[PDB]
């Protein structure tokens, strides 16, 4: 699919097993993003960086 | 992992194997939970049923 970039004015297309999209953020205040693409498996959340996956394009 | 129900006045702690929290939409037109629990994998988008997913306590 297709999913967006660090800066979301821009997206790529996600190689074969990147079946998801998905957003990094810092904990840190408000979840600012810190980076933002194609996954496989959405990322466990640890006590400072939050993933949060989508499977729409753009979406992320 | 504590994950919020569908009401989500409540959450339930999920087992093993069910890592993360997920939301599930209907996209017919404002974006409406038609589940919420806990889940294995993050499941791929179907054009009317879409899915975020995430790994803090009742983040969904």
């Amino acid at each position: 699919l297709k999913c967006n970039k660090l800066i979301p004015i821009a997206y790529k297309t996600c190689p074969e097993g990147k079946n998801l999209c998905y957003k990094m953020m810092l904990a840190s205040k408000k979840m600012v993003p810190v980076k933002r693409g194609c996954i496989n498996v959405c990322p466990k959340n640890s006590a400072l960086v939050k993933y949060v996956c989508c499977s729409t394009d753009r979406c992320n």
